[PDB]
C-alpha cells in the first residue's frame, strides 16, 4: 500500500525521506537545482492546515525514485520546514492550473 497516493503516483516513507533529505540539504547550503530552482520557499497559498511551522519549502519527488537534479520536475512535491520537518506531500495532480491539492 502507498504511504502516498500523488494522482496515480505511489510513494513509501522511505521515498519521501530521501527526497526530503536531497531538499534540505541544498537549503541548508544556500544552492539550487533546475531552471525553476529547486528548493524554493512554498507560500501555502492554497492555506494547507500544515502541523509544522513555516517558512515552507518545496522540493520534487519523482514517480521514478530518482533525486531531482533538473529538468522536468513533474506534479509532486515534498515540503519541509527549516527544521527539516515534513509539512507534507503535495501535488498538482487534480487541482487546477498551478495549485496544488494533498496527496492521500
Ligand atoms: N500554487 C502555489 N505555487 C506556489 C506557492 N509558493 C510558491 N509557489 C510557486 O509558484 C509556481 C506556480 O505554481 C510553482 O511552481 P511549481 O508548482 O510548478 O513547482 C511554486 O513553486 C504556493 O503556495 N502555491
Ligand atoms: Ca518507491
Amino acid at each position: 500500500a502507498c504511504d502516498y497516493t500523488c494522482g496515480s503516483n505511489c510513494y513509501s516513507s522511505s521515498d519521501v525521506s530521501t527526497a526530503q533529505a536531497a531538499g534540505y540539504q541544498l537549503h541548508e547550503d544556500g544552492e539550487t537545482v533546475g531552471s525553476n530552482s529547486y528548493p524554493h520557499k512554498y507560500n501555502n497559498y492554497e492555506g494547507f492546515d500544515f502541523s509544522v511551522s513555516s517558512p515552507y519549502y518545496e522540493w520534487p519527488i519523482l514517480s521514478s525514485g530518482d533525486v531531482y537534479s533538473g529538468g522536468s520536475p513533474g506534479a509532486d512535491r515534498v515540503v519541509f520546514n527549516e527544521n527539516n520537518q515534513l509539512a507534507g506531500v503535495i501535488t498538482h495532480t487534480g487541482a487546477s492550473g498551478n495549485n496544488f491539492v494533498e496527496c492521500t
